[PDB]
């Protein structure tokens, strides 16, 4: 007969966008 | 006799969140 | 004699880090 199923493959490899700009500073 | 184990499977498929809002700007 | 190779293994299991903080905001 054929052998049994092979091993599971390796795990998939995710990269790190910048956050939104901050708010304006306090009112003058 | 039974054949050998099959070959390893393929690698799994990782997605890239945006960071948090930046700091407030300087006082007006 | 020895049988055929077993079936290929299944696909492996990738994980999704958050980006850096955004840029400073504009002048107030």
């Amino acid at each position: 007969p054929p052998g049994p199923p092979g091993p599971p493959g390796p795990p998939g490899p995710g990269p790190r966008p910048p956050g939104p700009p901050g708010p304006p500073g306090p009112p003058g």
